[PDB]
């Protein structure tokens, strides 16, 4: 089966972490529990197609696919994604590469990035834009999904 090593970036505590131990083990994840393992790996069915999730929970060289991860209760983090997008189309050497915007956090009863704002920089960046939280599990197989599907149409 086809491997799609997939790279999930993003500012420190957006949930990088968590949205990959939602997505393997079904369980939200907080500091006290372990977050240091390096990769995940994962039999799907996605379009009625197998194939192997390589997740690298972070040499990015190598990625297929990333997901920009922020969280939508720290405007740093949102800011921060363009500096991510500028790195991985560095080291990818390219001006367009299989990739995700994901607003994590999305359960939150409050807010600092407007909803409105995070659409627009995905379109200018001509990517999909997808809401998760790693606590209720909203978004999250759509998130790697989407990803998948972008990687194949490249
Ligand atoms: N409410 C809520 N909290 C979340 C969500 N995702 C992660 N968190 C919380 O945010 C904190 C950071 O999570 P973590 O997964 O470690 O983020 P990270 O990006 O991997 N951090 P690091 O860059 O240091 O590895 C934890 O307390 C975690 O429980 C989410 O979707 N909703
Ligand atoms: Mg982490």
């Amino acid at each position: 089966m086809t491997e799609y090593k997939l790279v999930v970036v993003g500012a420190g505590d957006v949930g990088k972490s968590a949205l990959t131990i939602q997505l393997i083990q079904n369980h939200f994840v907080d500091e006290y529990d372990p977050t240091i393992e390096d990769s995940y790996r994962k039999q799907v069915v996605i379009d009625g197609e197998t194939c192997l999730l390589d997740i690298l929970d972070t040499y990015m060289r190598t990625g297929e696919g990333f997901l920009c991860v922020f969280a939508i209760n720290n405007s740093k983090s949102f800011a921060d994604i363009n500096l991510y997008r500028e790195q991985i189309k560095r080291v990818k050497d390219s001006d367009d590469v299989p990739m995700v915007l994901v607003g994590n956090k999305c359960d939150l009863p409050t807010r600092t990035v407007d909803t409105k704002q995070a659409h627009e920089l995905a379109k200018s960046y001509g990517i999909p834009f997808i809401e998760t939280s790693a606590k209720t599990r909203q978004g999250v197989e759509d998130a790697f999904y989407t990803l998948v599907r972008e990687i194949r149409q490249y």
